[PDB]
């Protein structure tokens, strides 16, 4: 339920029956082997999991400190790590027997992933979007509909993430009979932080085991960027009681944090109750929940999930900013010295990390996750490069 | 050097050296241990082999005939089969010491496997390109160019991928001793062809391990597209030997064979002789190579890899084509029905294997082997289907 003070489950009467059998429900088929088989399967054959942990070589020696793996999120079936927490629950959906899934999306790529879920195991999706995001990512929403998934767009509100998450929780209070919400990142009410993490883990686990064989040894640190905070925690969760490894989660600066143009919710936002939990949002003078600013599209949840602000205040993990400009050089530098083109969310982890690993030894490990290939992002880097 | 009697080595004597020396160097490596190691490695950490083969249950039982297997070549780093070859070429011309790498592209699928090989080895890439192929293929041009490579469009003779082989081709000429000719597909002069399909077949030694894990025997029927021929010779190769594997390859029938509006070398040209080597070509009446049609941009090749021309004569494997309209259709319904958006070029050897589960036992086994992901198609299938 709370990760310290944060989290919980603070939502209208109207939702505790369908969060209650969601939380029954995974109890039950979490460890059941069926389940597991099937999720196994999936993972292994239509995800195409486990993904490889990548050194880095020409990026290391450029720098000239520590050695830089990566762990390769990016090769994931539909091109980004979504696809672990939509394939977990879709087939969770589908064991407790729900039809249909819905589900928020803001950059698309949940959007795209839930779609892709959906299809396979032959459910409707509908997915709510804001009509701004909408606008600015045609060819995720096209991806969506060649996969058989509706689009509804949101015209309520600021027309945004936030927006298409209050539809979708409506949608869910009237239809939870057959249908599932499928939440894309580590927020929301009990269970979902738990859940997405849950099915996120896989990450870390494989991420740990590659980095014995290829090392020896754990890593000095990992650095993961921030969004809702799914790819951070699914790479992170499994490290937290190896006491040696630093765990940096790096937040969109956008155009300076001084700007108020960014979509740091931990390093500039405040406590404050949002879509049935506790933790750090974004918000005005009056309170209200406020815009987010990032180049990186899928940086734009105005808050963050609990399990990071509760990791922030015990102090287990650090939190920083790296900002737009800094995110793009990163997404032409990766480019160009490993060929591997990242997403421009994951953009921000590669260019925090290469700012640490100059500072650090060569006998020192730092591995980035990957969240994500920049496939989705050219239209964007193209118009501002 | 020969298939039967297709292959060869038809160049001007300039070239005779640089192919020489590269197949010097071929024998070589192929099984250098440490040339392996590294390959293995990048294939494994950089590209992310092992691919799986994917049982289509919906779409099987949808068609209520054999069961449809999918090597998912769609999950390789850079999102085809091309990086493969790419991978392994690059490795093998800095292993001979080079520092440059060109190529040739239509698709631009091919040049951006090749800058993509090229940054990771710290090789400089220049790609070329028919200026006409440049105008339909804006973001892999782009791709190409974040990944640090030098597009060069071809505006000699028909402007289109011919054309930028024989551009690369005169290249080569001129700089191979610090430079690599990454040929694409199973084309072009010995040893090309040999290398390619050698650097493929990584892709059927998995897809045999994994069918007979999965349902210990051997597939019925291997079906994969046909350009110039590397991804369908790269999973046919190790069943060649296995007499009960039916092997098809799927050709591009663009707006039908009588349009001759097409891409079907095999089904509809001729013996000839271009870039270096005697196969099958299309070809018209004053002996001059002709445009090429299919709505997949990777079908464009207006020829065929001599092994399959020597497949097709000795009938191990047969030869077919699927027009532009079934290549959509399957394109639609692999997406919709399995949540895997694939190539239109893959979308091809889908649809043909499609009809071919249609008329096969429930107890029966084709894999299909899906050359690529469709991302870098979606502009073409919104402009063709529409928006919905
Ligand atoms: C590739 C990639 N990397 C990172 C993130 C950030 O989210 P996370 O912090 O849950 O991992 C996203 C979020 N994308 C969400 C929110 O817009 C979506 O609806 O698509 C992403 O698409
Ligand atoms: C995804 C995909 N699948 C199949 C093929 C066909 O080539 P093959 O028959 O050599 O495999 C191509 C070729 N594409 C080549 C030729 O245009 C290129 O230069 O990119 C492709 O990109
Ligand atoms: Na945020
Ligand atoms: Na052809």
């Amino acid at each position: 339920m709370w990760f310290g003070e944060f989290g919980g489950q603070y939502v209208p009467e109207t939702l505790i029956e369908p969060l209650k059998e969601l939380e029954k429900a995974y109890k039950r088929f979490k460890d059941d082997e069926e389940f597991n088989r099937q999720l196994n399967y999936y993972l292994k054959t239509w995800a195409g999991r486990p993904t490889p942990l990548y050194y880095a070589k020409r990026l290391t020696e450029k720098i000239g400190g520590a050695k830089i793996y990566l762990k390769r999120e990016d090769l994931v079936h539909g091109g980004a790590h979504k696809t672990n927490n939509a394939i977990g629950q879709a087939l969770l959906a589908k064991f407790m027997g729900k039809t249909r899934l819905i589900a928020e999306t803001g950059a698309g790529q949940h959007g795209v992933a839930t779609a892709m879920a959906g299809a396979l195991l032959g459910m409707k999706v509908d997915i709510y979007m804001g009509a701004e995001d909408v606008e600015r990512q045609k060819m995720n929403v096209f991806r969506m509909k060649l996969l058989g998934a509706n689009v509804i767009p949101v015209n309520s509100g600021s027309r945004t993430l936030k927006d298409a998450i209050n539809e979708a929780l409506r949608d869910w209070v009237a239809t939870f009979e057959y249908t599932h919400y499928l939440i894309g990142s580590v927020v929301g009410p009990h269970p979902y932080p738990t859940i997405v993490r849950d099915f996120q883990s896989v990450i870390g686990r494989e991420a740990k085991a590659q980095i014995l064989e290829a090392e020896g040894q754990l890593p000095d640190v990992i650095v993961a960027c921030v969004g809702g905070g799914s790819n951070a925690m699914g790479i992170f969760y499994p490290f937290v009681n190896d006491k040696k490894v630093k765990l940096v989660g790096v937040e969109a600066g956008g155009k300076g944090l001084e700007s108020g143009k960014h979509s740091a919710s931990l390093n500039a936002g405040q406590v404050g109750v949002f879509h049935g939990m506790l933790s750090y949002f974004l918000q005005d003078e009056e309170g209200q929940i406020k815009p987010t600013h990032s180049i990186a599209p899928g940086l734009d949840y105005p808050g963050v999930g609990p399990e990071h602000a509760y990791l922030k205040k015990i102090q287990r993990a650090e939190y920083v900013t790296v900002t737009d400009e800094e995110a793009l050089k990163a997404f032409h530098e990766l480019s160009r010295t490993e060929g591997i083109i990242p997403a421009l969310e994951s953009a921000h982890a590669v260019a925090y990390a290469m700012k640490l690993a100059k500072e650090m030894s060569r006998d020192e490990i730092i591995i980035v996750n990957l969240s994500g290939r920049g496939d989705k992002d050219l239209d964007i880097v193209l118009k501002v490069s």
